[PDB]
């Protein structure tokens, strides 16, 4: 149950890709150029893949679920263009970033086009509820990024709450809005909502562990990610100082306990997904959680 | 009319706009908190939101949703300025991102798919006009006479969407909608033309040896731009007879723009 997902979701994932490329049709070449650069530059497309998978797991058989998948990837794509500017990164998972190749202003402004274009794509579906659920999702995420910019700083519960209510809100919306467009049942809606929130949290926790094993940027700016926290006065300083440069080698110490914590959530999402019909789609959906970790 | 009449006749509507603006920017983060009082709600003329409030009340509106579009319109405008200040700061993008997203949220609260359809396209058009102008920097050759296509989709499309969406959200006749649409379209263009007058090099402005480069050295005092700006204003005032004190302000505002 790993390659089955791709094989099963193949037919529908080729439409989302087509839909994403359809939107890049501005008269301004730069928008299209930068757009083709990041989108066609290799990506695992979990977020649109959750969207299509969620809708057909509750019996949808139009094609609007590819559009909801497509604008979600646009949102995520627009988000990465802005994150590669604030993180001042040179390369995003392999090749160089858009700000490197194209400049900071172009990558920022093309992100605006891409996001606002996802918003028009959202309007055309004509559902006010999906517009509300996602608009607050992306505003909640945007506000937390401003908060991390202005205030550095933790209770296990509290830390997780932030992710549940902010960081992994796009994942949650992705699955929840997919089912809302497919006219699912309130019970199913929560399932997808819960599934999203949790699978995003495990994926977010799992993404904060691959930074150690572009290695070390979490440490190289004082960012309290779950592995980091727990003679260890050299770790507290960095967090408070806001700088942990030159410390990726002498950080092992205890070494994780976050993989089991991410597993908990991975399984947590699975539990909430047992409220909808046993279908290949559902199997695939559940399979993703396992693979997320 | 005149300035004083306008301010006095819009004071009540503007107060709600500020409340809406302040009610939406009451986040915990101080950065966002201080932005609702600094460089907004005092100082500037704030014609944009002023176009919004008067456009709706000139067609017989008497709810309060026209104040929310006025606020989000200013939010849209603030976010572009924040994104245009970037080689660029992290704070300018993320506060812009926040404001942008907030504006979308406010547009959705109005429950009208048509303003969402118009508004959504409006912000996507101005976002493509910033990139366009971004690649039009340090280039006097390609600019030609297609520099009006950048000022329309960047500055004048937000005016148009403000008035036209104010009209639809007041349930107006389809040719009053086209009137305010053209009024925003033309006055917004008149606004930019007059705003490109004197200071900041490296920008192929309408007024046009050359050597487009980064250095403060200009003195040739030899205006068509001003004269051309007035023209559009006339076209803006023209399409507005399709009245009332609120309509006078709109016309008056146009005149004021070309002072
Ligand atoms: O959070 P990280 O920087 O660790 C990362 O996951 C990328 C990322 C994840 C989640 C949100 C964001 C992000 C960053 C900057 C701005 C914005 C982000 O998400 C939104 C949504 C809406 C507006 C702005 C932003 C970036 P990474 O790929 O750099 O590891
Ligand atoms: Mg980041």
């Amino acid at each position: 149950n790993l390659e089955k997902i791709n094989e099963l979701t193949a037919q529908d994932m080729a439409g989302v890709n087509a839909a994403i490329l359809e939107q890049l049709n501005s008269d301004v070449q730069l928008i299209n150029q930068l757009g083709y650069y990041i989108v066609s530059g290799g990506g695992k497309r979990i977020r649109p893949m959750i969207a299509v998978l969620a809708a057909r797991a509750v019996g949808y058989e139009g094609n609007a679920h590819v559009t909801i998948a497509a604008l979600i990837e646009f949102i995520h794509t627009a988000t990465l263009l802005h994150d590669d500017v604030v993180d001042e990164s040179d390369m995003r998972r392999g090749k160089a970033t858009a700000n490197a190749a194209f400049g900071n202003a172009a990558s920022v402004l093309v992100g605006d086009f891409i996001y606002t274009r996802a918003f028009q794509m959202m309007t055309s579906l004509g559902s006010l509820k999906v517009l509300e659920v996602m608009s607050e999702a992306v505003n909640v995420i945007a506000e937390g990024e401003v908060l991390q910019l202005m205030n550095v700083n933790i209770t296990e519960e509290n830390y997780m709450r932030v992710i549940y209510s902010k960081t992994a809100r796009l994942f949650e919306a992705a699955a929840q809005c997919s089912g809302i467009l497919a006219g699912c049942t309130p019970e199913e809606e929560k399932g997808l909502q819960d599934y999203g929130r949790y699978l995003g949290t495990a994926f977010q926790l799992i993404d904060d562990l691959l930074d150690y094993n572009n290695v070390g940027d979490d440490l190289n700016e004082g960012k309290p990610t779950l592995p980091l926290l727990h003679q260890a006065q050299m770790i507290r300083t960095a967090i408070e100082q806001g700088n942990g440069r030159h410390l990726l080698e002498p950080v092992l110490e205890a070494m994780e306990w976050t993989r089991q914590r991410a597993e908990e959530e991975a399984d947590k999402a699975i539990a909430a997904l047992q409220v909808l019909p046993d279908t290949p789609w559902r199997e695939a959906l559940i399979g993703l959680a396992h693979i997320a970790v």
